[PDB]
């Protein structure tokens, strides 16, 4: 049973959103991934969000660029934590994506991460952290993962 | 036993961070509030972050402005979810705060919310949502709060 839903407005955002999914896979967290568009499939977006809780999801990761409304509108329709990944847009390099996602009004939080693939990775990790707040096995896995990277960086980053 | 830690670098940030605490008070979620500075008390910041999980905290809300490093450095030191509130800075109106918080690299997510008061309110709600991913009573209270606001706004839609 999926614990995290990873959604995005278009297939073109997949190369960004796959980073989140890779993290979930690495950590063996069950998830689903779907294209759900705020602007092209608005009714479907509402159905997806409003039924997430009953479907067993605990966290939603939503990616969008430009006038990026997907994370906020999903957030307006569920009280699951919603993590917003600003996709890097062509003209404004994700500045529009960022402001469109992060500047939510009081009452409807969206947990916003960095523009692009770094943010996407981080959305997966943040979802895992949210689960880890109550599943010690996931928290332990996150700790070990971080420890392993710390060692790799401190001990195996030779400069020539 | 506090479930949320609400921290900020300066007593002057309280004007912003109070809003997150008002939400927690409203939802009867036990929390602690402290002045922890990334730049003025860096050792204390590491100790606070390191010991949060042991102490029973499940989420940390951190507010900072300007070259805002508090949320990110706390996040580097704990696998609890960390919510970053960008405080509105004087010269750049929180643009510096926002970018210095949200643009975290892969491996160390910070759940970033809006600049200022709206963001602070939302950090409290987001922490509650994170708790609500395990605690059905908190999730239900969030749903009820939102439903009452919906009614106040909808059965109040007339501009007279």
């Amino acid at each position: 049973k999926s614990l995290v839903g990873v959604i995005m407005g278009s297939t073109s955002d997949w190369e960004t959103m796959k980073y989140a999914c890779d993290i979930l896979d690495e950590l063996n967290i069950p998830y689903e991934k779907k294209v759900v568009s705020a602007h092209r499939t608005p009714d479907y977006m509402f159905e997806y969000a409003e039924t997430a809780r009953e479907r067993g999801l605990k966290v939603i990761i939503a990616g969008a660029g430009g006038a990026a409304h997907l994370p906020g509108m999903v957030a307006a329709k569920t009280n699951l934590p919603v993590i917003g990944v600003p996709v890097q847009s062509k003209a404004l390099n994700g500045l529009d994506s960022l402001l469109s996602i992060v500047q939510m009004p009081g009452g409807v939080p969206v947990a916003t991460v960095a523009i692009g693939k770094a943010g996407s990775t981080n959305a997966g990790l943040l979802a895992a952290q949210i689960l880890g707040s109550f599943h010690d096995d996931i928290h332990d896995a996150l700790e070990l993962r971080r420890e392993a990277i710390e060692k790799d960086v401190r001990e195996g980053s030779e400069l020539v």
